[PDB]
């Protein structure tokens, strides 16, 4: 069934986050690339979470082809692919007014990814480190309307 | 099989309800919706139960696209196929005469679907709400004729 | 090997009676449904016997598709599964010189199922209900002949 | 391999005789009965033995349909393909000159069955009962030729 | 793999020897011979041993039907699989300079296969008894061209 | 999907090195050599790790072809994959500016692999050993920049 | 793969050696040998070892057609495939520049072997046998160039 | 647990009946039976069902030891073992006031021992025999009460 | 300890109740009888739920016996615990300032035993009798304090 | 448990005869053989079966120690253990009455030992030869006093 | 060893914290109650994790004995054994200056407890309690030293 | 059991050949030669068959100590084992009248030893060398009473 | 042996390092803690590998305690574990002229422990800091000698 999706440039990422489904994803993206560089192309997720290695894996990816990206999110969505949400164009990334968004977390290496991690997201919106710390510790389940002033999608439907 | 099911249309549902068949149902609802828009639908049911989570995964969905959605019970309908039967069209949700059909069922976060959710029936239905609260915390196990006045449901053959 | 029998439209129920086989016939017999109007089925039988839910699931469903449906039966005839039998067409009913056909078997429900199964049965041939609670408690394995009787079977070859 | 076997009209039986094997061979013989009623067929066996039941359950069907059957046997065949081997027209029973078919073999039916087989293998050539009983309880392994004498078999090869 | 193996009539016979693997060559034998008669067969070997109950299976099968069969052997033709060495036609039994070759090996049947195959391999060469026990019963491994003086073999390239 | 982008000339290496996975590689890299051999190709690579022997198995094919390789990394590089990395043309291998790389690792036959495998990467990159052989026991986690002044990697978007 | 693969004239011989993948090559070599007895060959290699019964399986196959074969080595061989290694045409046995071999490795039948072995390696070189045998129980691994002065091979690209 | 149990003389039997507790249970019984023909024992039943070859073992060995014996009912008394229900003495088979209690069940032994069982009770409990048949192919469970009328318990508690 | 357990008369409850947990507490009981059945006996709880047909197995026990029967809870009791936590001597039934409880859950027979819990708390707890039912059909957890005002418990701590 | 049994001089054999067992049964045969000759034993059954190969194994044994044996039967006695039934002396062989009792079964020794068999009972009933084997290749079960005809039991109970 | 230790009053935790485990403790808790009032049993801790609803269960009981208890810290101390650790005398909460501790966490029941345990640390600590509920969801290890600031531990070595 | 077997010098040997008896002997070997090497040690087999390399384990460590040995057979003297028949003192090797016990069978090695055996029983019986190589490379089995006359055995019972 | 091994206060450690063992080491001291504070104890070695966060639950144990203690190496001391080598009186480290020693090696804290350790062997040995650093985070197996000079030995054996 999965392939019948792809026939219109869709795909689907619900499951978890490994690298075995990771090294799917991009050759999923790269078969879809050399067929058309301009055919508009979207991304439907309904997460529970992942690992950090491959959150970068993707973005820069997308962060790369001749096409752009859109993004649509599906009631639970984790801090993965809170990163991958808002990542395509700033009013191509919708949601749904039922749905929840979570932002969470071989040394050295890692703490240039959690600080190289906050760079970006925290400037896609204008919002500054001291509002990203303490709300990235924790844990508290904001909505679809108060995600809005956050700052991480433009327009729910 | 199910190849011949979808060029006429149709749609089944009758094991269980995880995240995993969730992510199926999704698809399917997707597939066909890139196919035409004046193709209603039909679904048919014979359910266990389920989680929470995926009960407002569904509605979000069915409520948007252009095509409607009838959708038919089949013996024994449980707390969550109800919610989702309940929950096409006006007068196109048909069942059977022999049909049971009964009604029932991180932290900080649950505890809001079970307001939301009889915030939803307590419209379609009509019926006021505390009523609700005695009957969804208990378990009477209707049928076809004396759920049909809850107003649950439109027709009968 | 079930590509050919559906042309030539045939069914095979053999194994046993779970939920489910449940979900895969009722499918078959939509299969037809939505091909053709008129395509008077046949159904043939070799039982373990099976479970009360689905029993009843079925019935319904062979009188909403008014085409027509033949049976048959083969060896041993079992419970639930052999109501099936006497619930085709009237004169569309047969069996063989060789088979045997025995009749036998969440609380306040399923006692209603027991009564409105035996309403049924029945009605078919204009027998009591006390003649069939000494029956339908007991166990005694009849035949061909001796089950024609009661009124289960119109003809055999 | 078994579709271009069956494509010339023949079949096999190798294993060993449950419910499960039964059930598919009465489909072979109703698939070939809708494509032709006249294409006389055979049949090739190599068995082990089997169970009581299933025996009635082809015989019956042997005799149901048009058309004929021939019937071969190869080594052994113990007291349930035998039934099967003398079942067939009378002029097409062939075997081989190696092969050794010796035959030996809720409640209140089982007894039946066997009164009912061996009222079949007696009248099939016009050997008494006692005859029949007095050998059928024990097991010696008969031959070819020898066989031919009881009226199992009309030719060889 | 096998799709094209069948084609141009070769078979191979590779791994040991159990009754599944039996009801496999005879069908495949079937299978050509149902074909053109007129489509001369070969056949290659490499066989670990077997059982005795299928090793008196085959040459009659081989023995009856109208086209003709050569056989080769390669590597270790040990006991039976080598007994269909010399079972086919007499001027194409063929094998190779480098392969061995061995010969040796309820209850009041089994005895008489013994005789009956000792029987056949002495006659087809015209070795009497003596060279048959003498050998029979024992384990003494023989080469291509010493072989060859017992006239199992025919040629070699 | 390695039909549908192997029919575009491209390969993927994700999981891990063994010896399996390295038959696999050069068959994929030799099935492309027939076919137009001017058509240029590439290798993307996401790497754990792996052994030593196939190190050398790569390397060694990817010169005894007429076509031209090009090299392309993604996050993480292990030791070998770094290899590979420096195995292609000079300007036309690439890498991403979020990734980085790691260096470092039947007894003689071991031991004289370090120094053929070092003598390689020294003489491509303008620099002398001392400097490689100091930094390859080690491990320091390197960036895309300063990998680009240690003459591994150019041309970077 | 093995398909589209197996057109031109090529084979791999990757992982070990049993009797299983013995029958599959040698089918193999038919496959190719009755289809066209004008296609030249090649094959390709890489083992770790294997048994000693089926290394003459192969050989004497070899030479039994009517085309001819060439031979090639990657990184590692071993004793079996080394022998392989010898079989084809004199001035059609290369190799790569990082690769090495090994020569090294019931009761009467396989004593036989070991000299009958070296008998072949000698003559096809030239060597006398005793330097041959001399350093066949000791292992010391040679490379590619002081391989050639021993005539195992006979050009390297 | 039980090293101190078998001392005071007592036993207790609450999972099943099959062939391995079949030939324990005995062995509880006459490692007592060598120590005293006056000691008193005890027995305790608590049974989900009951076989029936193993019934006609314990009866059996009831009955030629010295010592006297009785017997006490908890719960469900399944079937068979039940039968020992009815073992002891007109007044030392006690039971307790939330207890129920059920009866219920090759071919020329079986058909003759469920006969044999009956006739067991033209000695004891409710003595018109046929009514012994009456009941006993009935499904219907009774009380402790509503079964003194029998006689099958002498002094309630 | 276990042995040290019942030396010092006092026993756990706290995985689970099926059938065969049940076999091991009626022993234990008794037990202490046997040494001496005059003597005061504690129990304990911490249950995740409970069965229904074993409840009855035990509460007889506790009335059967000679000697007197105190009992304390822990955490939290499901529906059957509760029907022991009052099942003891009335001034021996304690609880802990943190001890969650709450109360809740053939034919012809299951319907019967819920009548009898029915008929027995109101004279243990001294309550009516449908407000019994008004909340034993629905979820509600009964803290310590309300519970005591209730009538379950008397002395806490 | 069976250390206090056998401290009793007393036996059970109850399950099977394979390999196993009977290496036991001779060593609790054989414990006694350091005990005093003296204090005769017992011998008690319950087997559903038994080979052929280990019959041999036990007779021989109780004739070469200097204790006497006697024997006890219960329930079945399935075969070649049941022959040990009538091991003993005329005079201590009991039974009881429920206990049935059936007869039945390299090839140059296994056609030779139940030809030895047929020669010894007729030294221990008396009864002829020729009737023996015309009623033990059959099967038949007889009951305790169907045997006392025989002398197969001496004493009953 | 363990059987050991009850005897040198002490435990060991350090596995985990589930439902199989905490029957242990309690029972390991209350055997010690009577030999000594002046106990001071030892307690030792060393846990990678913590449940939520088992960890009250053990609280009452450690404040209910009549004995004392003092209590010591290894390492890694997760969520619940903090509390656990405080759960004893102000001066007798020793640790070790090489460890770290940290601090982290039915919807009617699930979240209404950890309002009690915030409720409680304040009493301990003597710090407030708002500053707790805001600084115990977040995640950071605090050493032994700035631990001791709070009032968690009363002396250390 | 197993120590009182060691318990008055005896073993037992039954089952197949395994690596571990001598472990089970040099306790007593030392320990009886300690007290009297002159005390009746025995010997019991029961054997289907055995290992080469293995026997010659054993036969030596029969001579390497003082003390004497007998030995005794049952049935199977499978292979190599028996060896050990004839491997103690020449007038205390007995048997039964019932057994069928019979004889049969690197490279540099095992060529060897299979001749050193038959070396020898021309020292223990007292027959020739090269008869021996005829009579054992066969199978067939001799009694005890054809045995007597070899001299393997020299006091039978 | 185990129980004994802890007699005369003696340990090993041989296999690993993980949660589980770790625990036991830990008791294994504990015991001994009690008997007396003074009597020395020994500590044996051999270890494969090694875990970072066990490690620093030992050194303070080993340093807590009020006895002494003295350790001896064996072979191959792997990473951490070692670190133990060196965790003793200054003048009880004794090893073995033929052993190989190593040293080896939350991301907020994990960071801090790796430069815990490199702060301490400058005390225990006595070597400058960066010297320590550098060396520890190389693969450079160092032998019996040349590890002596650094200072993690003074007397050898």
């Amino acid at each position: 069934i999965y392939s019948r999706l792809l026939k219109d440039r869709i795909i689907m990422l619900g499951s978890a986050i490994d690298d075995n489904v990771a090294n799917s994803i991009v050759s999923q993206l790269l078969f879809l690339a050399a067929e058309d560089p301009e055919k508009e192309i979207s991304l439907y997720i309904n997460s529970p979470g992942g690992s950090i290695t491959a959150g970068m894996a993707i973005y820069d990816t997308m962060q790369f082809i001749k096409p752009k990206v859109s993004t649509i999110c599906i009631g639970m969505a984790a801090s993965m692919g809170a990163f991958l949400l808002a990542a395509g164009e700033k009013g191509k990334r919708y949601a749904l007014p039922n749905s929840e968004v979570m932002i969470h977390q071989a040394a050295k290496r890692i703490l240039l990814l959690r600080d190289k991690l906050n760079k970006v997201l925290a400037e896609r919106t204008g919002q500054p480190l001291e509002v990203i710390e303490r709300d990235t510790d924790r844990d508290n389940f904001k909505s679809a309307e108060e995600a809005l002033e956050y700052g991480l999608i433009d327009k729910i439907l």
